[PDB]
């Protein structure tokens, strides 16, 4: 018997989402990037519904809800990719039907970024990150996104406390062998934030270059 | 009482002053020039401070420089933040160089300084103590995530030694909040984010050659 928040978060996990790359269209960076952006777009739609399932989130004002999502969507997407890539080696599982190896990365111009994301994967691998910890870290990442536009700081901190508490309690009961596992999990957040920032900046140097824009 | 924390306390370098020059009329170039020179001198002191962190100088000199290379700005920023806790909407880069909103606009540092203040705000609300400050500073260095680390295991060991010290300190001094250590650790992402913005601003200024950069250049 362990944490109810954690079990609930496991139950609230979105069903698999597919990239669905178009076979008819020949491989090319514009293709890969176009595919990754459509996938992300569809995942973002899902993240909004998913967020309603987070204990303590729906009680925030709509403005604060949007501010948190706006600041943490990339961290949430990246964590997902990372968790799906744990049983793999030097490959990123953006989706079951879209797994990127080194060559597919070079061919898309995502070598640097994908290598940075692989660094997150590596750290979580060594720790043997569990699905329970993964879902709790996603919610924590959302609550701890540090938006400068928050209207109700106290309420946001309460969301953080509730999820932080769930993690600490889960670790206390399932990993008594390492009394600092909760802390180690929290210490992975800086790299997540850092990697998300590099991804966002990348998504701009291309949306910008007229890569696959209109935006 | 905690040994690691006590040691970090006495290992604190003493104050470094900015020493702004009056023969020079205030401008943006003056502010940037001043801040860069201040950072340069703080960096010399930081390198020596790191050698006193338990298990640090014992790492390969490569790993040693790797952690510093990835964490120097976070360490600089945490200092400014800590020194600014007692103030309001002001940044104490040094006792003789306190920047308010007006000065930030003049140096073209309004957005960066506002971001740094966001960090001050969080720590002010938590009532960050000196003991927690020095410990987080050491943790920021050890948890800097350099992509060049040779001995990962040893670096993780260093993180664990500092983390245990923080966890132990919070258990004794703050049994009132059984989650204080975790909350301290949760401020690290904002520290990384703000430092990244600082570094980006810094290298853009260099790229633009906006500041008369010596140093052998
Ligand atoms: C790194 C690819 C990516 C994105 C986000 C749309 C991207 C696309 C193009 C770029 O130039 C940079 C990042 C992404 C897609 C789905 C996820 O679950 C997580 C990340
Ligand atoms: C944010 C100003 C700054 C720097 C350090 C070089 C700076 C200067 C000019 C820039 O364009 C960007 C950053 C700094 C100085 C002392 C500290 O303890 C911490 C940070």
């Amino acid at each position: 018997p362990y944490n109810k928040i954690v079990s609930h978060l496991l139950v609230a996990e979105p069903e698999k989402i597919y990239a669905m790359p178009d076979p008819t269209v020949p491989d090319s960076d514009i293709k890969a990037l176009t595919t990754l952006c459509d996938l992300a777009d569809r995942e973002l739609v899902v993240i909004i519904g998913w967020a309603k399932h987070i204990p303590g989130f729906s009680t925030l004002s709509l403005a604060d809800q949007m501010s948190l999502l706006q600041s943490a969507w990339m961290e949430i997407l990246i964590l997902g990719v990372v968790y799906r890539s744990l049983s793999f080696e030097d490959e990123l599982v953006y989706a079951d039907d879209y797994i990127m190896d080194e060559d597919q990365s070079k061919l898309a111009g995502l070598l640097d970024l994908n290598n940075a994301i692989l660094q997150l994967v590596k750290k979580y691998k060594s720790m043997k990150l569990e699905k329970e910890e993964f879902v709790t870290l996603k919610a924590i990442a959302l609550a701890n996104s540090d938006s400068m536009h928050i209207e109700d700081v106290e309420a946001v901190q309460k969301l953080q406390d509730v999820l932080h508490e769930a993690l600490q309690d889960y670790e206390a009961g399932q990993h008594m062998e390492d009394p600092r596992r909760a802390g180690k999990m929290l210490m992975t957040l800086p790299l997540l934030r850092q990697t998300s920032t590099k991804a966002v900046q990348h998504f701009y140097n291309i949306k910008l270059e007229g890569k696959v824009p209109m935006h």
